[PDB]
This record gives C-alpha cells, structure tokens and sequence, in this order.
C-alpha cells in the first residue's frame, strides 16, 4: 500500500529527535592501539564506549597523528596477508563453495569491520563522513588511502539506501538549525547573518529543496536552489539582479534550477539515484501546476580547461588556423565587452562547445562535463547553449562564460536516462547537435 | 506463470541491467513472478542462486592470477571484488523494487525452509544474513507502545505472530493491551512497514509471578497503573522468520524498562515469567543416558510420571518430581551448553544477553499444552535492574559468566 | 506555506490533544445541589473536581434521577426572573448601552454557564453530548425541556466549529479502537466480529470516510460510505449484493456514495458546514483520478408518509380520479411483484416525486425531504428518479421502493449551494423537473 | 482602497447572506478591506460597530412586549436572542474566513488601543471578548519546546514578542535556546497557527538567583542537563496584544514544571526570578499621598536617595534603600490591590493564581535600565511545588489568600 509514507515519516521522525538528543587528543599510535582493542571487543556496552572513544580521540588529534591513523588503516588494517594465501591455496586446489566463502572472508580488510564498529556510536555515522573527507584529501599524497577509501565507499553505498531519501522545501518555516546549515552551504547568493537568509528566502520567485537521509539527521545532503519565472533564461546575470521586481508564483511557467550541490564533502561519489530533479519537479508541479516547463541554467565546469587542452595541440581533429586564431581571442582581460570581438567567437566557440558534450567522452564511457553527466544521467536533455551567460570572472574561467540549458520532461525523463545507460545516446537538441 | 528456467534469465538480464528505472521495472517483476512460482519453480531458481550465481569464477581466476603475480593493494582490493557471490548484487538489485525487502525477506524464510532437503542452498543463506545485517541496522530499531489505539493491520499481525502464548481471537487481544493494568511494545525498522520485528507482552503487578495463567485468564480484574509495582515481561516474541539470526541488538529490553520507568515511575521491579523451548528437547535426550554425572539409579524413578495425560493437578505424583526436576534444570541453565558455547536455551540466551539474572524457578508454572511440549509446564523468572544490566551483559559477553541468583547456582548437582 | 503549512500545525497540535485524550449513584436533588456548588465555585482545580464529579454522578444516576435533573436544568436553572424585569425596566426607561448590555446579560439562563463549566471536566464534551441526547429523548414527554436543548445547542455550534472538522479515510489500518466504534455506527453492511469489518473493507471497490473533530477525540461524526463503479446505480441489491465481483479500483469510473449518517445522536441538529460531500469528493478525485463522475444513491424517506398525507387529503392539488385509481395499487402485499402493476405505477409516482421533492416545502421553505435538504445543500443536483430501487421491506414503508441519485459535479457545487440557499432555486436536472405538473 | 462606509455597508451584506461559500467571501473581502484601508475609515468601521450594529431595537422591543405579555421560557428564550448585539454575528461570520482569527485578534487590537480616545469602542471589545474566551478554548491549548530546532518564522516572533529582557538577535536568541544549561517552552493553540501564546523562558541551574544579570550573560560556563537540581524561570511573556483579558488557565506554570521534571527528574525545586512591573507607579504615586501609613517622614527621607539618576552603581547610598523598599514592596505585595480584591501587581496576580509563593525579594535584582524604570531594579521570586500549586490557586480564589512567606509577611 501507500500507508509506507507515514510510517516512515514517523519513524524517521522518532530518530531525528532521538538525535537531537545526544574527548583529550590523542596520538595516531594510541588511536591504533585502541582500534585494535575495539575490533576484539564482545560487549555491546563496552563496544560502543570504546567506539565513541576512538571517534572523540581522532576528532582531537593534531592534524598530523589523524593521517598517522588513516595511514594505518591502510598499513596496519587491509586483509590478514597469511590468512588469504593459505584461502588462495585452497581455491587453487579445489573451486568448491567451503573455499570460495573463505577466500571471500579472507579478502576483507579488517578496516570494514572497524569502520562498521565505530558506527555505532552515538554521531559515529556524521564522524565517519568526516573521516572519508580526510582521507579523500589525503589520496594525492598518499595514492594508498584510496584502498582505504574504497571500503568506506562500499560501507556508504549499503547505508544510504536511495529508498530513505527524502525531499524538503528549505523555506522560512524549516527548523533553524536546518537554515543555519542552510547559511553555510548557500552557493550562489550572500548570506552572513539571519537576515541575509530570510531575505534570501523571502522572494516568491524563489525556491529551494534539499535531500534528507535518516542516516544524518537534519543534514539536507543535496541543495536544489530554484528560480520561479515565465522565461527560460540564457543569462545568470538576470536572474540574481537584487534590484529586479520579483513575480508571483501563479506567474510563472517555467521553473529554472541555477544551483544543485552536494553539501557533504565526505558523500562526494556516493549516488543517491538518478532520479533526484524528477522530484523536484513534481514537487513544483504539485504546488504550482501552472509552471508548464521546468529548465536548468547550469554551468560548465571543465570546457574551459577543456578548451585549453585541445588547442594547445596544434593537431587538432577539427580546429585549423582560421579558428585558433580569432579563437584565442579569449586570452585577454577583457574580450567579451568588444561587442565585435563578441559576436565573432559565438559562432566559433558554440561551434567546440557543441563538441565538448555530445562529443567528448571522459576516461568511462561517458561525458567530460561533470554537470553533463548529472543533468544527462537525470534524464534531462541538452537543450540550449547560452554563450556569454555568465561573464562573470568567475564563470570567465571557468568556460569562459557559456553557460547551457537542460531541460527536463516530465514524460521522457526515464527515457533518455535508459538510453543514456543502456547505449550512449546524449539526448540533446536538435538546434545545438548540428554544430559537429 | 514463470518457470524457474525464466527466473533464471530474468536474474541474468537485472544483474547485467545499467538503467534504475529499467532495473526497478526488472526486478519488480522477477519478485512477482517468484511468488506466482511453483514450488518446483521455486526451488530451481532457488537452486540456480546456488550453483549459477556464485562468484563467477573467470574473473576469481584473473584476480587470483594478478594477485600472485603481484601481490598488491590495488590487487588484494581486486581480488575481494571478484570473490564475492553474484547472488549479493542480484540481491541488492531486488530490494530496489517496491516491497522488496518484504519479499526478499520472505525468500529467505524458502531457503531456510528448504535448507534440510537441500543443503547448498545454505550457501546462498549467508548471504541474505550479510546484506540483512547490514540492512537491518539496530539504530533506526524504534520502540512504539502498541495498545488499543493501534491500526488494525498491525494489531492482527501481532495475533498471527505470538508465540509464547497463543492469542485465539480479537477479544484476547484486546484483553491483552485494553487493561489499564496491561502493557505492549514493539520494535519497527524503516526497512518494514508496519512490522514488528519483535514485540514485548508486559504486565503491570504487585509481586513476582510464578504462573501465566493468573496474567492471562479473562476474569481477574485489573488495577489503575499508578497501583502497580511490578512490571512482568510474559511473552517476547521475534516475527519474521526470514530474519532469524540477525541480531536486533543486547539492550531491547533495556529500552523497554526505561520506557515503562518513565510512565509508570511507580514500578521499580521488573521480571519475566518465561518459557524454556529447550527443556524437554534436553531431558529427553538426556534420558537416554550412555553415562553422565547426573541422573542415576533412583533418577528415571520419577521421570516416568511426567508421561501422562495430566498428572499436574493429583499433588501425589507430582510433587515427588518438582524437586528432581528443578535440581535438573540449574543443570541446564548453568551448565548445558549449544556448540557455539552458549547457554542451551534460547531464552536464556535472549535474557541473559539482555543483562537480565535468572532469579527463580518456576516448577510447573504453566499448564497449557504448549508448555507441557516444551519443559514440563516449567517456567522460569528473569530479573531485570537497569544497574546492573550492563554489567550482566559485558560479563557475559566478555566472559561468557552467566548471572543467577545464589538459590539457584546451589540446585546444581 | 499557508494553506499546507496551517495543516501541518493543526494535524500537529490535533495529535497531541489526540494522545492526551488518549462516581457513586446520586439522587437528581444531591445532582442539582452540586450544580449549585459548581455554579458559584471560583477556583479552576475544585470546578473542576465538582464538574467531573457531577458528571459522574449523573451518569451513574437512576434513569429517574436523571430525568428530575433535566428537568430541573428547565425550571430552576434558567434565567434570574427577578434581574431580568429589572434590567428590561431599566432598558424601557432608557434604551442605553449599559442597559442593553445588562439585559443581554439578565437574559441568559444559568444553564449555559452550567454547561460551560462542565465541558471543562475530562470527558466533558462526549458526557454533554450523550445528556444532550437525553433531553432530546425527552422533549415530546417533557416539552419544557426544549428550552434546555436550545443553551445546548448554542454552547454546541460555538465548540463544534467546522474549522477544525478533519476527514479521513477509514480501513484497515485505521486504530482499532476507532473500528471498534465503527462495528456499531454501521447502516448499510451487517457486521459482526472484526471479519466482518475487515471484510467489508477489503474490497478495493468500496470506501468509506470519516469526519472528525477534536471536540470528541477518536469519534467518527458523520461516516460515509462509497463504492467504486463504471455506472451510476438505480437500484441498492447490487452494490451490497456479497455475491458480486469487484472490480479494480483503478478501473473504476463512478463514485456512489450509498451511505451518509450522523453517528452522535447528542449531535442531531448541529451544522458542520455543507461542503462535506465536497471534501469527500475532491479526496476520491486525487486518489483516483480515473473517475469523473460522483453520484449518490440516495433513500426518500418521508415520501411514502408525504404521499399519505396527499392521498387522505380530499381535495389534493394534484390527484385526479384516475391518479387515486392506480395509486391503489400500492396498497397490496408486493405489487411490485407484478412486472404490469409495476409499470402502470411508474408514471404516476414518478411525477408525484417530482412535485414532492420540487414542490414540497418544510415547516421553514426548505425541502421537505430530509436527504434532499442534505446533497442539495451539499450543493448537489437532482439527477434521476429510481422507481423501486430498494424493495427491501424498509426501503417500503419509507417511499414505496422509490431511491434517487443526486449528481455532484465539482464544477458546480457552490453554484447550487448558493441558489438553493440565497434563492431557494433547486438544482433539479430537466429529466425530472420537466416531469412536474 | 475602501472607505470606512463601504466596509459598514460590506458587513450589513455578511449579516443578511445565507450562502456558506459567499459568505466566507464577503468575509474574506471585508477583513482585507478592514486591513488595508486609512486610519479614518478603520475608525469608521469601528465606531459603527458601537453604534449602527448593537441589538435591534425594533426585535428587542417585541420581545419585550411579549416577555411583558407572557413570561413563558419562549419568550424569555426569544428576548435573550434579541438582546445580542449584531456585532457578534458580524464576527463569527468574518471569523470563517481563511485567517480570520488572526486577522479578528489584530481588530481587537485596533479597538483596545482606540478605547481611551473613544471609550464607546469598549462595548465593541466586550463582544470580542465574548467569543475569544469561548474560542480559546483552554483545554486545546498544548505545551511545546521551544528550542534551536524550532521552525525559522516561530523563533522569529519570540524575539519579537521577548516583554521580559528583551532578546536583540538570533544569536543572543540561540543562547537562550541550544546551551544544555537552558531550556524554553511555549504554549500553542489550534486558533492561531504558529503562533506562541504564551511561551517561557527557564534556566536549569541548581540554586535561586536574585539577579538577572549573571543568567543572561554571554561569557558563562554551561551545565549538563542532569548536573542540574532547580529550574529558573526568568521569563515569561503573553504575546497577543488582542487576547489581553483572557485566561489560558490557571495551571500553565504546572505544566511546564511537569515536563522539566518528567525529562530531567534530578530537578526537584523549582522557582523563579520575576520582576515587579506594577512598584513605578505605585511608589511614584505613593509620595503624592494625603496620608499614608506605609511613609512616615523617617522614610519619605532614606527614599529620596531613589530620585537620582545613577544610585545603584555606589556601594554607599544604597544599604538605606534596602530595608525601606523591601517593607513597601512586602507591603504592596500583601497589601495594595487593583480595582478588585485582587493584588495589584500583575505578574504576583499570574504567578499567586499559578499556585506561587512569594518567598523572596531579591532587592536591586535588575540592573537594565527597564528594570529601575518600574521595580527599581527590584525583583521577587516565586516558588512552585508540586504539592501546594492547587492548595495555593483555591486560597488565593476562594478566599483571596495571598499565599507568600514569613520572611516577607513580616516586612
Ligand atoms: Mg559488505
Ligand atoms: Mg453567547
């Protein structure tokens, strides 16, 4: 039935205030010396004492005796070497299933265990993520924590289950611990104080969601900020004008995402399904049913340092001196004022840009464009591509201004998600593919 | 409907699948056709988890291979990847699909059924219990009164779930949570929805019981909450049975006391009047005894009147069998134990491992036809103190030291 | 977050006040005494304790005991005679401010500041409903008595305000205790234990709603009753036919509502708004959205006893000699058994509907049938007339078999609401009231 | 806009409509109307409200002449129907509006306010009165914590409603509400949506304070919940102007106490810090009296050192100041009462009809420049028991027993 809506939401609700409810730096050896005496530990009571230990332990150690552990986790907890060997020799010997389950035994490091442990303390899942966070930034150093970081993915994977996602309107009426969150993880617009935020929020052509997951609890995972307009915009400029008359909600008909982030440093490469923007559309649609189309301003990402890649390469597959020359125009402060100058490298520049997406593929089968992998694998489809929508010098550098447009339909979004999937097919306009 | 050579193929295209919406469709489908199965269907899809989708060898191999070649991290990380049984990923793919969990509940309830006509599909167990583990977290386990105000699914749930002392109908029901003198609990996990994954029957007394029946009759008459001193856990029940073995967590009925404390501020003891769904199952094989330091001569003397159709109620030839048998089950309780080197019984185990003391036997203290089955109407008391269930628990854990009260330790032969 | 977010807080604060809500035998002297006690306490905890005691008191009391407090309630509890001609000379003397204030004043009778106090005594509000219900049973025996039921009614429509009036769906996975209640408000179904609530609701065909208000926690005011159709009904037997095949709810197309009833008798006559049918509908619409039309297949009673009245009336408005003739005709043991007796009545009785249920009127102007009064307010249409819809033996002696369907359009609801109040214009459709003399 | 005539007119138009869904439109439209229209007309609707919409006198008199005809009980009935003015009809009907509660609680507003300058409006408030206290019904009104996870648009309008010691911003308000050491509950009715009609401000510590100031104080050591033995309530606050005059109860404070110790059962003496709003104007008005037991000139002497401007911050004139006061404040406390045999001060009448006993007053126990400006700088205290709450409220209402301590009884 659908009665699953609300048991989950007043289950969910018993744990978020059963959260809101409820420690001497310590050296990378000692840290070891107790993960160890946790990983041996039977008690349940002791078990959970000795894990809020450890957690309160590493959260105080000195930046250097914190990377003393992860180092261990990858040095002193991977898989018993012996162990695994004398199960290699077995399989080798006879493929039966007695063997086949202890080469799978033998295999685990005992990191996974360790990790699993010390969720069980109380906070234990919102330390862990910061401790993935730690060690992710410790993989350029240091490329063996990124077998250390391989369990935590596994372990993540299996508990933030995309079932339990849920989607939130962040408006004024959020709890205030939420919006303080809220100040922080804020993007685009400015927001220092409380006043900042309600006045951020206040506008009614304005939205935002985000995505929670019982696992961290009033933690919105994933930010959607949302325009509320009658026009499909081609320009961010526009859009955050402090000084324009905002409009109302019944007059609107398009609903346009200029923001999507994932607020939690230690969940990035976690998915939470392909279907998230789905929601947020239906959401809007419920509410305001008028809104007939639902478009993205997003930015992208890469072109830019894509730009530079393939021209640096004299030998381009299609980019002669006729191009690379009015082309690197762009190596100036300002080039994008010269209205003449302006109009010269839309042709040229819309012209790659089409190439970067449809046609440039990172190292898997798939898009360079990380923001193109998202909107795309969303089922969204490649709509519009907005040259100069964003000169700001930020953006500038970024992809040197262009911005694109998404768009998303309710009817074929599943669509072009399969065929994105199943074969490659980058469902783009007809209008922006006839750029090759 | 499908046959278990289409299951088979329908699981192949979900594990090969790249597309959720695709893959949720496929394995909504592989559910609903599992459960319009046959029985011989059923068991060849079962079958086929066991052989076809084990970890898949040709990749084990390579993985193996590099890993001798060179022994590396990226090639240990390899080699655990490839050594794990393909029905893990069909599995978590299953579960995507609406009612999954449910379902795949259910199909574990088949294997664990079918195990002893067919031991390899205990192969294909191990990893339902590794995935239910990790699914079935003890944090999100939400403890929620269940009384008179309950939704009606749920309620006739409990009905059909317990298993210490039958419920025939509503009235009983109602008789068992309507009272103001009368408590229910249950445990639910987000995982499924409006399960009890396990449920706890409480009474609100003055003293320490030693009989059901007294707790249970339709005629006694209750006593405002206020009153009572006493709180009494007579039935625990654990529901699903596709959820045997996976631990829900030692502190349960920790919870459940703090709850009741909190409330009811007036009750300051609590005890169990429960069962031993392993006595007889014990003394009986123990009957046949080839030589043990326990029964004698004069021993299976008395052990003959248990066999009769009531001999419960003629104090003659009863009351010559309560002190043998007593002095028989401190025998089972701190000494018997299961091959894993824990205590026999399984509640006990329960109890025990809950921090509780086993403070009393009960000699025939419930004469029903179930009990009679189980130990001979024998029931015994645990006690609770939220003092000392902590250390009850790690003591026992750590040490494997059982918790009895001294007039009981001194019953050992 | 205005219209959603003013139902996130009121489900809110109604759960709680949900959970919260979650006496010796007394003459009717000692009960009247208390009354007085009560009247002239002071401090909140002993009104209190006097109020849930007179309460207690009173339900415990002998049905005669009972009776005398009512009645006292009439004669000794009403307004202060000698202030209230003080006041009205002071107000003949001089029409003042003060003086229409104080007659406002000198006018209530002490009743109402008895019962106010009462309401506040835990299960107050469910007590005075089951003593309303009393003083209702007792006004043709006791007609001075009606003066009582009037405070009643007033404290009554100010506690019951439509506002906070909820619905929900009640099935299987509605609280026990609420079906318990349910097991006993049943109209239509016959039931017994719970296999046979839990029967009645497990066809994906049928659903039935609930209207609560937080004045009587976990009580179904008006419970209403629907089945899931491709085509809207002449005729009961079917629809409660258990020898039926249901059908999908999904692949439904109509929405007959088939039983609407006022559960708290204490509650007779107490308004809760009349866009109920209107919520009822707007909520199957968004659960099912494959159905377009919603339809009643209503009962007519008070027809049968209106066209005795017409009959014995020697000079009716419309009964020529041949009219009287047939109409003989129902009175037989079961003409409708009789295909040819059956359709010579058809005509007759069709058209004396017509002028029944258009022409009509109450002792006020409104419709004199009692379900017309309620879908038309509801701002229902008059539909179709069903000639022997229900030949139950009940569905007889009430209007001779006759059943109606009234049509709910979601398009025009306040439409006909409006003109069957503002104008008293009724929403009939041409192939009934073209069939009007 | 709208004039105050067309509103007048609007209103007769609600009065006479029998359709539900046009009624709650022409209510709708009359409250928006109302709302956003110039002063002049609002007191045009007002002041007709008093005038052109008391009882019908024509209706009236013909119930009159019948009750003079025949006191029957339907003639009595019948006049006690007549005598109500239109006006309640008026705002029962506007009531149905969507926020028609709200927007009829600021109309109270508008008339309480407009009372001293036009004193017929206080027959317009008695019919508001009339249906608020029947509306607010006290047994829907539910207690709630207040805390940081609160939603954004409540905290909101409890810093703007703070009447205690004023809160500046959301982070001063966050103090009050996340420190473990703190705590803060409001109590809500289903009328009025979101907002906090009542709401308190407690300080868990383990002791009885005399001051303000070392509790409202940002540089301070927090304390565990449990690390706690008393319950400080610093603050209390009644926010809605228009609900002035009706009672929620008398048992709010026992609620609240109910649930710090249901939650913190190490909590077992609770009290509280309260100011005394109602010593200004009673000591200002005091030194103007003919005759006055209560000041002799051996007193009206050692008190002059009040009227200067900064006293309280010289350890010297000041311990003079100390046994004068307390014995007028012991005095006006156990003493002085309002227009009724009530105490005079309304925070000792909130508190007393709470089930309190005064026990202490903390002398010069508010520093902020409020404070001086009515208590002096004066404070009491209040200590609730889950024991004498009921025993205190019956004395101090059945027989207007101020239930206070030998410590200040003698004063
Ligand atoms: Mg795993
Ligand atoms: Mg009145």
């Amino acid at each position: 039935a659908d009665r699953a809506s609300e048991f989950l939401g007043g289950l969910f609700n018993s744990l978020t205030e059963r959260g809101r409810s409820l420690s001497q730096p310590m050296s990378g050896d000692e840290l070891i010396a107790l993960s160890e005496t946790l990983l041996s530990r039977r008690g349940e009571a002791s078990g959970v004492a000795l894990a809020a230990s450890l957690l309160a332990g590493y959260e105080a150690a000195d930046e250097d005796d914190k990377l003393a552990f992860l180092d261990a986790l990858a040095e002193q907890f991977g898989p018993d070497l012996a162990e695994l060997n004398t199960a290699i020799e077995a399989f080798r010997a006879d493929a039966s299933a007695e063997a086949t389950g202890e080469l799978l035994r033998a295999a685990e490091p005992r990191r996974q265990e360790l990790i699993r442990r010390l969720n069980h303390a109380p906070g234990g899942t919102a330390a862990l993520v910061k401790m993935r966070e730690a060690v992710l930034a410790r993989i350029a150093a240091h490329p063996q924590l990124r077998h250390v970081d391989d369990d935590f993915v596994h372990l993540f994977t299996s508990w933030f289950n995309r079932g339990f996602l849920v989607l939130q309107r962040i408006d004024w009426t959020t709890p205030a611990n939420i919006l303080e969150k809220i100040i922080r993880y804020e993007q685009v617009h400015t927001i220092h104080d409380w006043d900042d935020l309600r006045a951020r929020l206040a506008p009614p052509d304005r939205r935002c969601y985000g995505f929670f997951h019982p696992r961290l609890v009033d933690e919105p995972l994933i930010f959607v900020e949302v325009a509320l307009t009658k026009d499909s915009p081609a320009a961010i400029a526009p859009l955050l004008d402090l000084e324009r008359e905002p409009i109302a909600a019944s007059d609107a008909t398009t609903a346009v995402f200029y923001s999507i982030s994932n607020t939690q440093q230690g969940l990035a490469g976690i998915s939470f399904g392909n279907f998230l923007i789905k929601q947020v559309v239906e959401e809007i649609k419920r509410e305001l049913p008028n809104v007939q189309t639902f478009v993205t301003l997003s930015p992208v990402p890469g072109f830019a340092k894509w730009l530079k890649r393939e021209r640096d390469n004299p030998d381009s597959t299609l980019l002669d001196a006729s191009a690379r020359t009015a082309l690197e125009a762009l190596d100036t402060p300002n080039w994008f004022d010269d209205a003449d100058t302006a109009d010269r490298l839309k042709p040229i520049v819309l012209q790659l840009a089409a190439a970067y997406f449809l046609q440039a593929k990172g190292p898997n089968g798939r898009p360079l464009d990380p923001v193109a992998r998202f909107h795309l694998g969303n089922g969204a489809r490649l709509d519009r591509l907005n040259f100069l929508g964003d000169r700001s010098p930020n953006g500038m550098r970024q992809s040197h201004g262009l911005m694109v447009n998404y768009l998303y339909a309710l009817g074929d979004i599943e669509a072009n998600h399969e065929a994105l999937f199943e074969r490659g097919q980058i469902a783009a306009a007809s209008a922006v593919r006839k750029l090759v």
